[PDB]
């Protein structure tokens, strides 16, 4: 197995996916990595598993569709991946707390978000369909975005953002378009 953690890269108390050379904080694996479980199996291998079982599932979808899906099991398992692989970017630390607004001439977020509330938020089951965690995830750079205006850190909003997006498209295989 690997000796640093998948997700933020680091070595310490890791736990070993059983079925994949992967390794894990506790806290970095989304779900946090399950107290007996032997063997024990990755969110990776897990993906993987379902996309096995139902080769098809890797045909193009409607983002229409895919957001009006009801949070089962495999849609919650789905959107815990996808919540980790922004984690997997070091940039996401400026989304993972919660942020506070004091900039002459801007004013703060109507409804501020962040990666560790979405994160109790899926925890929680506080999500019904996808929509509602595309909806929290995307509002994250989007409040980044406009709070931020012509400053030059916007800029990793747009770069959050964008391994959000083609996480999402590649983990709910969305139709590939121009
Ligand atoms: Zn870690
Ligand atoms: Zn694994
Ligand atoms: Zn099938």
């Amino acid at each position: 197995n690997s000796n640093i953690c998948e997700v933020c890269n680091k070595w310490g108390r890791l736990f070993c996916c059983d079925t994949c050379p992967r390794s894990f904080h506790e806290h970095c694996h989304i779900p946090s990595v399950e107290a007996n479980k032997n063997p024990w199996s990755c969110i990776f291998c897990r993906i993987k598993t379902i996309q096995e079982r139902c080769p098809e599932s890797q045909s193009g979808h409607q983002e229409s569709e895919v957001l009006m899906r009801q949070m089962l099991p495999e849609e919650q398992l789905k959107c815990e991946f996808l919540l980790l692989k922004v984690y997997c970017d070091s940039k996401s630390c400026f989304f993972a707390s919660e942020p506070y607004y004091n900039r002459e001439g801007s004013q703060g977020p109507q409804k501020p978000m962040w990666l560790n509330k979405v994160k109790t938020s899926l925890n929680e089951q506080m999500y019904t369909r996808v929509e509602g965690f595309v909806q929290d995830m995307r509002l994250i750079f989007h409040n980044h975005k406009e709070f931020y205006r012509e400053d030059k850190f916007t800029r990793l909003g747009i770069q959050v953002q964008d391994i959000f997006e083609k996480n999402f498209r590649n983990i709910f295989a969305i139709q590939e378009t121009s």
